[PDB]
Protein backbone atom coordinates (compact mmCIF):
# COMPACT_ATOMS: atom_id res chain seq x y z
CA UNK A 1 0.00 0.00 0.00
CA UNK A 2 0.89 3.78 -0.70
CA UNK A 3 -0.16 6.47 0.98
CA UNK A 4 0.31 10.04 0.04
CA UNK A 5 -0.79 13.73 1.86
CA UNK A 6 -0.64 16.96 0.14
CA UNK A 7 -2.00 19.61 2.91
CA UNK A 8 -1.17 23.69 3.16
CA UNK A 9 -0.14 22.66 6.74
CA UNK A 10 3.70 24.11 7.39
CA UNK A 11 6.37 21.73 7.54
CA UNK A 12 6.92 22.45 11.19
CA UNK A 13 3.39 21.64 12.30
CA UNK A 14 4.22 17.88 10.99
CA UNK A 15 5.19 15.93 14.75
CA UNK A 16 8.44 13.87 15.16
CA UNK A 17 6.60 10.24 14.56
CA UNK A 18 4.15 11.44 11.95
CA UNK A 19 5.27 8.74 9.28
CA UNK A 20 5.93 6.12 11.06
CA UNK A 21 2.64 6.45 12.88
CA UNK A 22 0.59 6.52 9.35
CA UNK A 23 3.21 3.37 8.44
CA UNK A 24 2.10 1.56 11.46
CA UNK A 25 -1.72 1.88 11.61
CA UNK A 26 -1.72 1.59 7.24
CA UNK A 27 0.10 -1.30 7.96
CA UNK A 28 -2.98 -2.62 10.83
CA UNK A 29 -5.52 -0.86 8.70
CA UNK A 30 -5.10 -2.64 5.68
CA UNK A 31 -3.92 -6.05 7.17
CA UNK A 32 -0.25 -6.25 5.26
CA UNK A 33 3.21 -6.18 6.77
CA UNK A 34 4.62 -2.56 7.51
CA UNK A 35 7.66 -3.66 5.31
CA UNK A 36 5.53 -3.18 2.03
CA UNK A 37 4.09 0.36 3.34
CA UNK A 38 5.09 3.22 1.54
CA UNK A 39 3.88 6.89 2.85
CA UNK A 40 4.59 10.39 1.68
CA UNK A 41 3.77 14.11 3.24
CA UNK A 42 4.04 16.78 1.20
CA UNK A 43 3.51 19.69 3.35
CA UNK A 44 3.38 24.23 2.44
CA UNK A 45 1.02 23.27 -0.34
CA UNK A 46 -1.02 25.98 -2.25
CA UNK A 47 -4.14 24.51 -1.93
CA UNK A 48 -7.90 25.46 -1.18
CA UNK A 49 -10.66 23.99 0.16
CA UNK A 50 -14.06 25.11 -0.66
CA UNK A 51 -12.67 28.51 -1.78
CA UNK A 52 -10.84 28.69 1.33
CA UNK A 53 -7.37 28.22 2.61
CA UNK A 54 -7.79 27.12 6.21
CA UNK A 55 -6.14 23.64 6.69
CA UNK A 56 -6.90 20.95 4.46
CA UNK A 57 -5.54 17.53 2.72
CA UNK A 58 -5.49 16.44 -0.37
CA UNK A 59 -4.69 12.44 0.42
CA UNK A 60 -5.17 8.97 -1.94
CA UNK A 61 -4.44 5.48 -0.79
CA UNK A 62 -3.75 2.69 -3.27
CA UNK A 63 -4.13 -0.75 -2.43
CA UNK A 64 -3.94 -4.01 -4.55
CA UNK A 65 -7.13 -5.34 -2.73
CA UNK A 66 -8.19 -4.78 0.86
CA UNK A 67 -10.65 -1.58 -1.44
CA UNK A 68 -14.07 -1.28 -0.28
CA UNK A 69 -17.04 0.24 0.74
CA UNK A 70 -16.68 -0.90 4.60
CA UNK A 71 -12.98 -0.94 4.45
CA UNK A 72 -12.69 2.50 2.81
CA UNK A 73 -15.14 4.22 5.68
CA UNK A 74 -12.65 2.56 8.27
CA UNK A 75 -9.75 4.04 6.56
CA UNK A 76 -11.04 7.52 5.87
CA UNK A 77 -12.00 7.58 9.99
CA UNK A 78 -8.68 6.58 11.02
CA UNK A 79 -6.67 8.69 8.47
CA UNK A 80 -8.83 11.78 9.26
CA UNK A 81 -8.41 11.08 12.94
CA UNK A 82 -4.70 11.44 12.81
CA UNK A 83 -4.83 14.37 10.42
CA UNK A 84 -7.00 15.90 13.11
CA UNK A 85 -5.13 15.08 15.84
CA UNK A 86 -1.17 15.41 14.48
CA UNK A 87 -2.11 18.05 12.01
CA UNK A 88 -4.96 19.79 13.04
CA UNK A 89 -6.82 19.50 9.71
CA UNK A 90 -10.67 19.52 9.88
CA UNK A 91 -12.11 16.41 8.85
CA UNK A 92 -14.87 18.05 6.70
CA UNK A 93 -11.43 19.82 4.94
CA UNK A 94 -9.95 16.49 4.00
CA UNK A 95 -10.46 14.38 0.40
CA UNK A 96 -8.78 10.98 0.29
CA UNK A 97 -8.58 9.00 -3.16
CA UNK A 98 -8.82 5.52 -2.92
CA UNK A 99 -7.38 2.99 -6.00
CA UNK A 100 -7.89 -0.49 -6.04
CA UNK A 101 -4.92 -1.73 -7.87
CA UNK A 102 -4.69 -4.49 -10.39
CA UNK A 103 -1.30 -6.20 -9.06
CA UNK A 104 -0.52 -6.65 -12.60
CA UNK A 105 -0.18 -2.46 -12.68
CA UNK A 106 1.93 -1.79 -9.37
CA UNK A 107 5.17 -2.27 -9.96
CA UNK A 108 7.98 -3.11 -7.99
CA UNK A 109 11.89 -4.86 -7.92
CA UNK A 110 12.28 -4.85 -11.26
CA UNK A 111 9.10 -6.58 -11.92
CA UNK A 112 5.06 -6.63 -10.96
CA UNK A 113 2.91 -8.10 -8.61
CA UNK A 114 1.14 -10.14 -10.91
CA UNK B 1 -14.11 17.38 -7.31
CA UNK B 2 -10.32 18.05 -6.88
CA UNK B 3 -8.22 19.40 -9.50
CA UNK B 4 -4.24 19.43 -9.27
CA UNK B 5 -2.04 21.56 -11.50
CA UNK B 6 1.32 20.34 -11.55
CA UNK B 7 3.67 23.15 -13.52
CA UNK B 8 7.56 24.14 -14.51
CA UNK B 9 6.38 27.60 -14.55
CA UNK B 10 7.84 29.84 -11.17
CA UNK B 11 5.05 31.21 -8.39
CA UNK B 12 6.04 34.22 -8.44
CA UNK B 13 4.12 33.81 -11.85
CA UNK B 14 0.72 32.73 -10.07
CA UNK B 15 -1.26 35.48 -10.22
CA UNK B 16 -3.27 36.78 -7.28
CA UNK B 17 -6.99 34.76 -7.60
CA UNK B 18 -6.25 32.22 -9.47
CA UNK B 19 -7.17 29.48 -7.13
CA UNK B 20 -10.63 31.35 -6.82
CA UNK B 21 -11.05 31.95 -9.79
CA UNK B 22 -10.24 27.37 -10.78
CA UNK B 23 -12.60 27.30 -7.46
CA UNK B 24 -15.36 29.38 -9.04
CA UNK B 25 -15.52 28.37 -12.55
CA UNK B 26 -14.89 24.08 -11.86
CA UNK B 27 -17.92 24.87 -9.54
CA UNK B 28 -19.68 26.42 -12.53
CA UNK B 29 -18.80 23.79 -14.94
CA UNK B 30 -18.60 20.72 -13.00
CA UNK B 31 -22.21 21.62 -11.59
CA UNK B 32 -20.75 20.86 -8.30
CA UNK B 33 -21.44 23.30 -4.79
CA UNK B 34 -18.22 26.17 -4.74
CA UNK B 35 -18.14 24.45 -0.81
CA UNK B 36 -16.84 20.76 -2.17
CA UNK B 37 -14.21 21.86 -4.85
CA UNK B 38 -11.07 21.59 -3.98
CA UNK B 39 -7.87 23.36 -5.98
CA UNK B 40 -4.16 22.44 -5.32
CA UNK B 41 -1.30 24.64 -8.04
CA UNK B 42 2.10 23.19 -7.62
CA UNK B 43 5.11 25.90 -8.93
CA UNK B 44 8.62 25.29 -9.77
CA UNK B 45 8.47 21.69 -11.00
CA UNK B 46 10.98 20.02 -12.65
CA UNK B 47 9.36 18.46 -15.60
CA UNK B 48 9.42 18.69 -19.17
CA UNK B 49 6.88 18.04 -22.17
CA UNK B 50 7.90 16.57 -25.42
CA UNK B 51 11.75 16.47 -24.00
CA UNK B 52 11.53 20.57 -23.64
CA UNK B 53 11.50 22.27 -20.19
CA UNK B 54 9.32 25.17 -21.72
CA UNK B 55 6.47 26.09 -19.57
CA UNK B 56 3.88 22.79 -19.05
CA UNK B 57 1.53 21.36 -17.13
CA UNK B 58 0.54 17.90 -15.62
CA UNK B 59 -3.37 18.29 -13.98
CA UNK B 60 -5.77 16.15 -12.98
CA UNK B 61 -9.41 16.50 -11.90
CA UNK B 62 -11.37 13.96 -9.90
CA UNK B 63 -15.33 14.29 -9.75
CA UNK B 64 -17.75 11.73 -8.51
CA UNK B 65 -19.71 11.40 -11.87
CA UNK B 66 -19.86 14.42 -14.48
CA UNK B 67 -16.94 12.86 -16.51
CA UNK B 68 -17.59 12.05 -19.92
CA UNK B 69 -17.05 12.49 -23.08
CA UNK B 70 -18.30 15.91 -23.78
CA UNK B 71 -18.07 17.18 -20.65
CA UNK B 72 -14.37 16.32 -20.37
CA UNK B 73 -13.87 18.25 -24.17
CA UNK B 74 -15.40 21.03 -21.96
CA UNK B 75 -13.59 21.12 -19.12
CA UNK B 76 -10.09 21.04 -20.85
CA UNK B 77 -11.41 23.94 -23.00
CA UNK B 78 -11.92 26.07 -19.90
CA UNK B 79 -8.82 24.98 -17.80
CA UNK B 80 -6.39 25.51 -20.98
CA UNK B 81 -7.82 28.84 -21.16
CA UNK B 82 -6.74 29.55 -17.92
CA UNK B 83 -3.95 28.19 -17.70
CA UNK B 84 -2.87 29.91 -20.90
CA UNK B 85 -4.00 33.26 -20.04
CA UNK B 86 -3.04 33.14 -16.41
CA UNK B 87 0.06 31.32 -16.31
CA UNK B 88 0.90 31.68 -20.05
CA UNK B 89 0.98 27.97 -21.27
CA UNK B 90 0.94 26.64 -24.87
CA UNK B 91 -2.65 24.37 -24.57
CA UNK B 92 -0.59 21.99 -26.49
CA UNK B 93 1.56 21.70 -23.73
CA UNK B 94 -0.86 20.53 -20.77
CA UNK B 95 -2.46 17.44 -20.38
CA UNK B 96 -5.02 16.84 -18.03
CA UNK B 97 -5.96 13.20 -16.51
CA UNK B 98 -10.03 12.72 -15.80
CA UNK B 99 -10.85 10.37 -13.24
CA UNK B 100 -14.96 9.07 -12.34
CA UNK B 101 -14.40 7.91 -9.04
CA UNK B 102 -16.85 5.78 -7.67
CA UNK B 103 -18.77 7.49 -4.38
CA UNK B 104 -17.21 4.74 -2.20
CA UNK B 105 -13.80 5.05 -3.29
CA UNK B 106 -13.34 8.79 -1.92
CA UNK B 107 -12.77 9.67 1.42
CA UNK B 108 -14.50 12.75 3.13
CA UNK B 109 -15.33 13.66 6.95
CA UNK B 110 -14.41 10.50 8.78
CA UNK B 111 -16.38 8.20 6.03
CA UNK B 112 -17.33 8.25 1.98
CA UNK B 113 -19.40 9.50 -0.10
CA UNK B 114 -21.04 6.04 0.00
CA UNK B 115 -23.74 6.19 3.07
CA UNK B 116 -26.40 4.17 1.62
CA UNK B 117 -25.49 0.61 2.16
CA UNK B 118 -23.25 -0.97 5.41
CA UNK C 1 2.28 8.88 -22.21
CA UNK C 2 2.87 11.04 -18.18
CA UNK C 3 6.04 9.52 -16.10
CA UNK C 4 6.31 10.70 -12.50
CA UNK C 5 8.65 10.45 -9.89
CA UNK C 6 8.86 11.06 -6.15
CA UNK C 7 11.36 10.79 -3.66
CA UNK C 8 13.18 11.55 -0.89
CA UNK C 9 17.15 11.84 -3.01
CA UNK C 10 18.52 15.31 -2.94
CA UNK C 11 17.45 17.47 -6.36
CA UNK C 12 21.68 17.64 -6.11
CA UNK C 13 21.64 13.97 -6.89
CA UNK C 14 19.42 14.19 -10.21
CA UNK C 15 21.60 14.32 -13.01
CA UNK C 16 21.58 16.78 -15.67
CA UNK C 17 19.77 15.35 -18.69
CA UNK C 18 17.77 12.97 -16.35
CA UNK C 19 14.49 14.38 -17.68
CA UNK C 20 15.69 13.92 -21.46
CA UNK C 21 16.85 10.23 -21.01
CA UNK C 22 13.39 9.37 -19.46
CA UNK C 23 11.60 10.75 -22.36
CA UNK C 24 13.64 8.99 -24.95
CA UNK C 25 13.85 5.81 -23.26
CA UNK C 26 9.88 6.47 -22.94
CA UNK C 27 9.65 6.98 -26.08
CA UNK C 28 11.50 3.69 -27.49
CA UNK C 29 10.04 1.32 -24.81
CA UNK C 30 5.84 2.55 -25.15
CA UNK C 31 6.37 3.31 -29.06
CA UNK C 32 4.67 6.62 -28.49
CA UNK C 33 6.44 9.78 -30.42
CA UNK C 34 9.18 11.80 -28.16
CA UNK C 35 6.56 14.68 -28.92
CA UNK C 36 4.19 13.22 -26.68
CA UNK C 37 6.03 11.89 -23.78
CA UNK C 38 6.10 14.32 -20.31
CA UNK C 39 8.00 13.41 -16.96
CA UNK C 40 8.23 15.02 -14.06
CA UNK C 41 10.61 14.20 -11.33
CA UNK C 42 9.59 15.32 -7.48
CA UNK C 43 13.07 15.42 -5.28
CA UNK C 44 13.63 16.37 -1.78
CA UNK C 45 10.65 14.51 -0.77
CA UNK C 46 8.88 13.19 3.09
CA UNK C 47 8.62 9.39 2.76
CA UNK C 48 9.49 6.35 3.59
CA UNK C 49 9.00 2.72 2.63
CA UNK C 50 8.94 -0.08 5.03
CA UNK C 51 9.08 2.46 7.60
CA UNK C 52 13.00 3.32 5.77
CA UNK C 53 13.84 6.81 4.72
CA UNK C 54 16.39 5.52 3.16
CA UNK C 55 16.58 6.39 -0.74
CA UNK C 56 12.77 5.01 -2.52
CA UNK C 57 10.44 6.20 -5.13
CA UNK C 58 7.08 6.52 -5.78
CA UNK C 59 6.33 6.44 -9.18
CA UNK C 60 3.60 6.52 -11.86
CA UNK C 61 3.27 5.92 -15.29
CA UNK C 62 -0.32 6.85 -17.94
CA UNK C 63 -0.73 6.22 -21.07
CA UNK C 64 -3.49 5.68 -23.69
CA UNK C 65 -2.86 2.07 -24.21
CA UNK C 66 0.11 0.27 -24.07
CA UNK C 67 -0.38 -0.69 -20.49
CA UNK C 68 -0.46 -4.85 -19.55
CA UNK C 69 1.19 -7.86 -17.96
CA UNK C 70 3.90 -8.21 -19.65
CA UNK C 71 4.60 -4.54 -21.09
CA UNK C 72 4.08 -3.17 -17.11
CA UNK C 73 6.63 -5.86 -16.50
CA UNK C 74 8.96 -4.60 -19.26
CA UNK C 75 8.32 -0.99 -17.93
CA UNK C 76 9.44 -1.81 -14.73
CA UNK C 77 12.58 -3.19 -15.50
CA UNK C 78 13.52 -0.10 -17.43
CA UNK C 79 12.40 2.54 -14.73
CA UNK C 80 14.00 0.43 -11.87
CA UNK C 81 17.49 -0.12 -13.88
CA UNK C 82 17.29 3.66 -14.63
CA UNK C 83 16.60 4.82 -10.55
CA UNK C 84 19.12 2.33 -9.90
CA UNK C 85 21.60 3.71 -11.96
CA UNK C 86 20.85 7.39 -12.13
CA UNK C 87 19.75 8.30 -8.52
CA UNK C 88 21.57 5.46 -6.28
CA UNK C 89 17.86 3.87 -5.29
CA UNK C 90 17.30 0.25 -4.62
CA UNK C 91 15.04 -1.27 -7.25
CA UNK C 92 12.73 -2.63 -3.77
CA UNK C 93 12.72 0.33 -2.75
CA UNK C 94 10.33 1.42 -5.74
CA UNK C 95 6.92 1.27 -6.25
CA UNK C 96 5.33 2.30 -10.13
CA UNK C 97 1.53 2.45 -10.85
CA UNK C 98 0.50 2.01 -14.05
CA UNK C 99 -2.53 3.61 -15.30
CA UNK C 100 -4.20 2.78 -18.97
CA UNK C 101 -6.30 5.90 -19.98
CA UNK C 102 -9.25 5.64 -21.99
CA UNK C 103 -8.35 8.67 -24.99
CA UNK C 104 -11.76 10.19 -23.35
CA UNK C 105 -10.73 11.01 -20.43
CA UNK C 106 -7.33 12.85 -21.15
CA UNK C 107 -7.55 16.08 -21.90
CA UNK C 108 -4.84 18.44 -24.54
CA UNK C 109 -4.74 21.00 -26.63
CA UNK C 110 -8.09 22.87 -25.39
CA UNK C 111 -10.03 19.07 -25.72
CA UNK C 112 -9.27 15.35 -25.35
CA UNK C 113 -7.83 12.47 -27.34
CA UNK C 114 -11.16 11.65 -28.03
CA UNK C 115 -12.03 13.88 -31.22
CA UNK C 116 -14.44 10.41 -32.97
CA UNK C 117 -17.96 11.66 -31.76
CA UNK C 118 -19.85 13.99 -30.06
O1 LIG D 1 -0.68 -3.29 -2.35
C1 LIG D 1 0.42 -2.82 -2.62
C2 LIG D 1 1.58 -3.52 -2.28
C3 LIG D 1 1.51 -4.76 -1.66
C4 LIG D 1 1.82 -4.88 -0.30
C5 LIG D 1 1.77 -6.13 0.32
C6 LIG D 1 1.42 -7.26 -0.42
O2 LIG D 1 1.37 -8.48 0.19
C7 LIG D 1 1.11 -7.14 -1.77
O3 LIG D 1 0.76 -8.24 -2.49
C8 LIG D 1 1.16 -5.89 -2.39
C9 LIG D 1 2.81 -2.96 -2.58
O4 LIG D 1 2.89 -1.73 -3.16
C10 LIG D 1 1.78 -1.13 -3.65
C11 LIG D 1 1.90 0.03 -4.41
C12 LIG D 1 0.76 0.65 -4.92
O5 LIG D 1 0.87 1.80 -5.63
C13 LIG D 1 -0.50 0.11 -4.66
C14 LIG D 1 -0.62 -1.05 -3.90
C15 LIG D 1 0.52 -1.67 -3.39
Amino acid sequence: PMFIVNTNVPRASVPDGFLSELTQQLAQATGKPPQYIAVHVVPDQLMAFGGSSEPCALCSLHSIGKIGGAQNRSYSKLLCGLLAERLRISPDRVYINYYDMNAANVGWNNSTFA
